[PDB]
């Protein structure tokens, strides 16, 4: 039964004690990004995201957040790049996070290039209402 | 400016709201699985990641969760099917999480073959002791 100290990092009301050790070039990444640099490949791809797309979108009551990421063609990992996001966080986004800051939403917005109630409809899938 | 109810799922001191759909196959994750489908392939790129690992254990102070797994050649998707965890929960175990349940610790060191404290001295690294 013992202690220990660590550093922690105190960056405005937020506190950040883990240090994801980030080499963002893995060969599993690296591969699929070297595939879909061929438009043709990239196509077949996307049309098959799509298709998958349909069959998340019935299956959960309307389009999710992944859903809508699949039917503009973009793997988590280029949505991640275009918005200006760490693949990890987008993953959260995708399937364990509660809520979305509005700067996020928007930054993910134009990232889809789709509307702020677009992004946040399709995260809010996530639950299940009753009127 | 309304209020909406919402319907969560309460299961033995725990809330789960949000339900995160599972059709576990999508086009990218299916590619890598068919490349890795040749033992040929699937070598090339565990050399890769095992140099890779070297660069992370050795910039990050030593072996990470991250650093072990790909030294033992698992992807983080193969790395989930074998043990039995989906793979956001292990993406936030190699980027995000504070701490592993005992469960889970064993659930990985069967998984990766190596010891409890092995799989818990990797997680560890993830901070800055003193
Ligand atoms: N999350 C962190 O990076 C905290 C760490 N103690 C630091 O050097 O900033
Ligand atoms: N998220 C789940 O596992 C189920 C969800 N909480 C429900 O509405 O029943
Ligand atoms: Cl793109
Ligand atoms: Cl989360
Ligand atoms: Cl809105
Ligand atoms: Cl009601
Ligand atoms: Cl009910
Ligand atoms: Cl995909
Ligand atoms: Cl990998």
């Amino acid at each position: 039964i013992p202690v220990t100290h660590i550093k922690c990092l105190r960056i405005n009301g937020q506190i950040k004690c883990v240090k994801p050790i980030s080499p963002n070039t893995t060969p599993a990444a690296e591969h699929i990004e070297h595939v879909r640099k061929n438009p043709r490949r990239k196509a077949a791809m996307d049309r098959a995201a799509a298709r998958i797309a349909d069959k998340i979108a019935l299956k959960a009551g309307g389009e999710t957040f992944v859903s809508l990421r699949m039917k503009k063609g973009f793997t988590q990992s280029e949505l991640a790049t275009a918005a200006g996001l760490p693949q990890p966080y987008l993953s959260r986004i995708e399937n364990s996070k509660q809520s979305l800051q509005d700067k996020t939403v928007q930054k993910l917005a134009n990232a889809l290039g789709v509307s702020p109630l677009e992004v946040r409809a399709a995260f809010e899938r996530r639950y299940e209402y009753m009127e």
